[PDB]
């Protein structure tokens, strides 16, 4: 469960949040494959509640109605078509598995669902599964409201309703089996692994019993003995009875401390500065590198404060660049859509808005001639600075963090063995200095500013001498105040 199962030489996953299956399939072929992306985290592919007030919020996909592969992203045929096409070009698919719960207990009964299946939350009836009252934790939960009231009580956090979401009885073999049936459907289609949604709200042991029932990965694409990559969503900033380490037996765990702290540092808030990043990783109190699933932002937290997002493009690129260059963790890059972020004083009242759509029909991703995307899809994963750092990470895979430099403030640099070097200026003055890069002598294309094409560079050239040293000059007024070079950007 700890192996990503990506094709040899690919180290990142991208979240194509709310993208349709046909667009992901195309993206695998035209972009993700040639640009070295390891795989795609897809939005939940199972049937969910169609919520019409507010109008089709992104969060309706976190309220299951059944396990039919039938959503606004597409139907089963489209999902299967995507998985096959992506696997055929060496790009994996990872499914956001929503298995802790079905929908909100107050949602009206009917067929307001993405595949039209009937369901009745009040009577606990989901006949498309099927599940009935006996399959929820109503009787097991001990809180007066039936919902989670206190995170200091690990028991209720697991057995009670998260914000009223009907809580599945994962202690029961029937329920475990129905979830495994769904995940096995996905595995056989060709899925390489799962983001396990709301893992904190499930007993580590119940997750295990579910994973125990899964098939090995599809033997047309994966070697014998291959198991689904597992990364569990657990927000653990400390101070709670439930810890990320409680889930290590099942697979990787999201390290939410990662983006939170990085955001703080790059914004230079709370006294933080980039020079402090010299011991980034376990030195900052993070979980073991071999268990961490890292990211600067995710689909939930890019909607709140502090976290760096595409809205903060300049600092965001820097944060993502640092993440992709640093050996800690397994990296996930975000890809978003733009929504009319309207604030009512520290409150984005439009943080619920779903993907770009025509009367609820998700819009296709259009590609502009300059490689950006239209229809309000942000496509951060296509931004040159990020796309090139995704490749940097592949190029330097396995090389140790070395050659750290800092000016005691916010000008820092470091290398990855003899294969890559990166330099950042987040201070309010110019960074002009000769640094030891650890790289072989030569002329290297800076892949932040440009690209190596046909024996020359479109952007900045860095000259590494025989002793491995090179001069770097980065103005604080630079749009992208960082430079990155690697073995494959050498002329
Ligand atoms: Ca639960
Ligand atoms: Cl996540």
């Amino acid at each position: 469960q700890y192996s990503s199962n990506t094709q040899q030489g690919r180290t990142s996953i991208v979240h194509l949040f709310e993208w349709r299956w046909v667009d992901i399939a195309l993206e695998c072929e035209r972009y993700l494959a040639p640009k070295g992306f390891g795989g795609v985290q897809v939005s939940p592919p199972n049937e969910n509640v169609a919520i019409h007030n507010p109008f089709r919020p992104w969060w309706e996909r976190y309220q299951p109605v059944s396990y039919k592969l039938c959503t606004r992203s597409g139907n089963e045929d489209e999902f299967r078509n995507m998985v096959t096409r992506c696997n055929n070009v060496g790009v994996r698919i990872y499914v956001d598995a929503v298995i802790n719960h079905m929908c909100g207990n107050a949602v009206s009964a009917g067929t307001s669902s993405t595949c039209g299946s009937y369901f009745n939350p009040g009577s606990r009836d989901f006949p498309a599964v099927p599940y009935s009252g006996w399959d929820f934790n109503d009787g097991k939960c001990k809180t007066g409201s039936g919902d989670i009231e206190n995170y200091n009580d690990a028991t209720q956090v697991r057995d009670c309703r998260l914000s009223g979401l009907l809580d599945l009885a994962l202690g029961k073999d029937y329920v475990r089996s129905k979830i495994a049936e769904y995940m096995n459907h996905l595995i056989d289609i060709g899925v390489a692994g799962f983001r396990i949604d709301a893992s904190k709200h499930m007993w580590p042991g119940d997750i295990k019993a579910i994973l125990d029932k899964l098939h090995n990965l599809n033997s047309n694409w994966f070697p014998e003995g291959s198991k689904p990559f597992i990364y569990q969503e657990v927000i653990d900033l400390g101070g709670e009875p439930i810890k990320s380490s409680d889930y290590f037996g099942n697979g990787r765990v999201t390290e939410f401390k990662y983006g939170a702290k990085l955001g703080t540092v790059i914004r230079k808030w709370n006294g933080e500065k980039m020079s402090y990043l010299k011991n980034w990783g376990e030195g900052w109190g993070f979980m073991p590198s071999d268990r961490a699933l890292v990211f600067v932002d995710n689909h939930d937290n890019q909607r709140g404060h502090s976290i760096l997002t595409f809205w903060d493009a300049r600092l965001y690129k820097m944060a993502v660049g640092f993440m992709l260059a640093h050996p800690y963790g397994f990296t996930r890059v975000m890809s978003s859509y733009r929504w009319p972020r309207y604030f009512e004083n520290g409150k984005d009242v439009n943080d619920w808005v779903g993907p770009p759509n025509d009367n609820g029909v998700t819009k296709e991703v259009t590609i502009n001639p300059d490689t950006t995307c239209g229809n309000d899809w942000v496509c951060e994963h296509r931004w040159r600075q990020i796309r090139n750092m995704v490749n940097f990470r592949n190029v330097v895979d396995g090389q140790p963090f070395t050659n750290w430099y800092d000016n005691g403030s916010n000008q820092v640099a470091f290398g990855r063995g003899n294969r890559g070097f990166i330099v950042f200026n987040n201070d309010d003055w110019t960074f002009s200095l000769t640094l030891q890069t650890g790289l072989p002598a030569g002329t290297y294309c800076d892949v932040i500013s440009g690209d190596k094409i046909n024996g020359n560079c479109t952007g900045i050239k860095i000259y590494v001498s025989d002793d491995g040293k090179a001069h770097f000059s980065i103005s604080n007024s630079a749009e992208d105040p960082f430079i990155a070079i690697h073995a494959e950007s050498k002329l």
